[PDB]
């Protein structure tokens, strides 16, 4: 296996606009098949990249900056990863979703607003080529990726991901580490063949001969961990405070991260922006699509090599030699200047300041059935994607969603458009729920830890629990989605439409 910590961490370039004025910023991003070396000892890997880059370029905006991005498909007409034709027209369909984006519906990248090369064919919900992001939201770490119906796991695995950072200039005063000392970390697990080509499985192992070929799989666990498009890389840092925007851009894998010298992370931010108060943590779980905005203070570790480690298994216990490792920091870079950054305690106003009336309470179950080939089909509330819409909140109103998970594992549940608050989690009797539908608690409600006291948009719903969240649906109305962000689940078929009505 590949030797750890021999390639420098790439820092993706910030995308430059094609046109910019005070009224409007316009970008163009083209999806391209490209080859890049993922490790010193591999031949170049054929990938699909935004502007031919993996990850895609980092886009940086200000709060309320009036942004447009023409996302274009210039990919080949055939995929290179295995497509299962029985879970759902051109073969290659793409659509770009800005995850976390407070976005009008027709710029949100609905799964059925896909487009093939040069927009030759378009899905039935396509309206526009040039997406509009008015960015009328809290400063935060967002990220962009493909969201095409029934291909999301493949197109994302192929390399279609990037970071998108919204900067609110009212946050400048906190003096958090900035510029060179503010670094995104997009984490993606991959399996890589000897010839350097990506491996994505064609079928579960020990395929029942009942199975079609290719067959979707319910979960994907990569052998190797990349950050910013390199296998187990190293970052030289100066002995001072750094901010990192940590984004789990992996298909299935959840990470549980720590520093091997026992140092602390200082979490300043969640999916939806700055927490009200910074939190000192030794470790943290980060499931697909969650983001953690953290300060790491390398001040006291000059000269040290410090591994960002991982304790969470994927399909097994972590292997100390492989997936127990993420990346390595080397505190050997000389100070370019005095560390004037800060790690304040007092970051933002609490979400609990808000007093909204509860218009409605939805009860949603995570469940599934079995198809004609014997495979698990994962379903939100026992509905298929294609069934008539049932989650129909009214614009401007607040709902509590109770999410009941009687399955064996966690699902990271994600709602488009909004960020939301975490109210609490509560264990329940699974066997009883499965036998009779009746909901009996085995213990009291647990409120969120401080990490979850701010704004979230992707939230881990653990097994044998009920999770309650509270969201205000707005400011736009329209047609959006909600889904498990395990892409293998999402595509079959753990994704529903969500209509925010007027
Ligand atoms: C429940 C969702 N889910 C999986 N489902 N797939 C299943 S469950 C299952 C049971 C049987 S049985 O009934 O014959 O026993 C046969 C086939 C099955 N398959 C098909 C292969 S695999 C998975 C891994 C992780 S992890 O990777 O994050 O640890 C997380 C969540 C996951
Ligand atoms: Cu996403
Ligand atoms: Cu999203
Ligand atoms: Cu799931
Ligand atoms: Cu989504």
């Amino acid at each position: 296996t590949l030797e750890k910590f021999v390639d420098a961490l790439p820092i993706p370039d910030t995308l430059k606009p094609v046109q910019q004025s005070k009224e409007k910023t316009y970008y163009e991003v083209t999806m391209e098949e490209c080859t890049h070396q993922l490790h010193r000892d591999l031949p170049p890997t054929r990938l699909w990249g935004y502007n031919g880059l993996f990850p895609g370029p980092t886009i940086e905006v200000k709060r309320n900056e009036n942004v447009y991005v023409k996302w274009m498909n210039n990919l080949p007409s055939t995929h290179f990863l295995p497509i299962d034709h029985t879970i759902h027209e051109p073969e290659v369909k793409t659509v770009v979703h800005l995850h976390g984006g407070v976005t009008p519906d027709d710029s949100d990248g609905y799964p059925e607003a896909w487009f093939s090369k040069d927009f030759e064919q378009t899905g039935p919900y396509f309206k526009r080529e040039v997406y509009h992001y008015p960015n009328q939201q809290r400063g935060a770490i967002l990220w962009y990726h493909d969201h095409a119906m029934a291909l999301t796991r493949l197109n994302v695995y192929a390399g279609l991901v990037g970071a998108y950072i919204i900067h609110d200039p009212k946050e400048k005063r906190l003096k958090l580490p900035s510029d060179e000392y503010d670094v995104p970390l997009l984490i993606t697990d991959r399996t890589i063949n000897e010839d350097g080509s990506l491996f994505y499985p064609s079928a579960p192992e020990n395929p029942s001969p009942s199975l079609p070929n290719p067959s979707i799989v319910p979960a994907f666990c990569g052998e190797t961990i990349l950050v910013n498009g390199k296998v187990w890389p190293y970052l030289e840092v100066e002995p001072r405070k750094y901010r990192f925007r940590v984004i789990n851009a992996s298909n299935t894998r959840t990470y549980n991260l720590s520093l091997d010298n026992g140092g602390d992370f200082i979490q300043i931010g969640s999916d939806g922006g700055l927490l009200p108060r910074s939190v000192k943590l030794n470790s943290f779980s980060l499931a697909p699509a969650e983001r953690y905005d953290i300060i790491i203070d390398f001040t006291a570790y000059e000269g040290e090599s410090i591994i960002l480690a991982n304790s969470a298994g994927c399909g097994g216990d972590v292997n100390p030699e492989t997936d127990a490792n993420i990346m390595q920091f080397r505190v050997t870079k000389p100070l370019a200047q005095k560390d004037e950054s800060r790690k304040p305690k007092y970051l933002a106003s609490y979400p609990s300041v808000q007093h909204e009336r509860i218009q409605n309470i939805r009860t949603l179950k995570l469940a599934g059935t079995q198809d004609e080939y014997g495979r698990p089909v994962l379903l939100l509330n026992n509905k298929r994607w294609h069934d008539p819409v049932t989650e129909t909140p009214k614009v401007g109103t607040t709902e509590i969603w109770s999410i009941i998970n009687p399955t064996r594992g966690t699902h990271p549940i994600h709602l488009h458009l909004v960020s939301f608050r975490v109210l609490d989690r509560r264990p329940f009797d699974i066997a009883r729920y499965q036998e009779s539908g009746e909901l009996s608690y085995t213990g009291p409600a647990v409120p969120p830890p401080p990490s979850e006291k701010g704004w979230k948009d992707t939230i881990q719903a653990h097994a044998g629990e009920v999770l309650r969240i509270a969201a205000t649906f707005g400011p736009y109305s329209g047609r959006y989605v909600w889904h498990c962000h395990i892409l293998e689940h999402e595509d079959y078929d753990m994704m529903r439409p969500m209509d925010i009505t007027d």
